[PDB]
């Protein structure tokens, strides 16, 4: 996959915050390649002239294995460590697909948080992502 860049070198990335329902309590996170027994919010980098959306989508489908209706724009997130730019949506789930690509080839794992819960076990890795819940 080529990776992308704004104008000042940061990575260009979309998430989504896949939610069970449109109460938004519980949220789906899934495991890191690198670090297995850490969580993260689905989502990564955007490819050449991919729109946010488009890419928030192809990355949880991709990383997560779900699919439903793409909600707001939440916010764009900068990791000033990393020098990355994340696009940040609301997905609410329509469908959970069992053997989805990046369970298939890389092993990794997903499961439903609720939102306090994923807030604490993103702390102390990815505190940006922790913030993509402060509404
Ligand atoms: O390696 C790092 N973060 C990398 C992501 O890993 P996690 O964010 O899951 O820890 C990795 O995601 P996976 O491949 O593990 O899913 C992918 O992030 P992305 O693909 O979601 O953008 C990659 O980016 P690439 O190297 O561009 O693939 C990121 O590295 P940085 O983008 O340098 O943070 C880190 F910042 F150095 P760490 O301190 O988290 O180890």
């Amino acid at each position: 996959q080529t990776r992308t860049y704004d104008g000042d070198g940061y990575k260009k990335r979309a998430a989504c915050l896949c939610f069970r329902s449109e109460s938004e309590e519980e949220v789906l996170l899934v495991s890191s390649s690198r670090h297995p027994d850490r969580w993260i919010v689905p989502g990564g980098g955007m490819e050449p002239e991919e729109e946010p959306s488009v890419a928030a989508v192809r990355e949880v489908c991709e990383e997560a294995g779900v699919k439903g209706t793409l909600g707001r724009l939440v916010g764009i997130f900068e990791n000033q460590e990393r020098k990355h730019r994340t696009y940040v949506y609301v997905l609410i789930v329509t469908e959970v697909l069992e053997d989805w690509e990046d369970s298939v080839n890389i092993g990794r794992k997903r499961e439903w948080f609720k939102i306090e819960d994923a807030i604490k076990v993103l702390q102390y890795h990815k505190p940006v992502q922790a913030s993509y819940f402060e509404t």
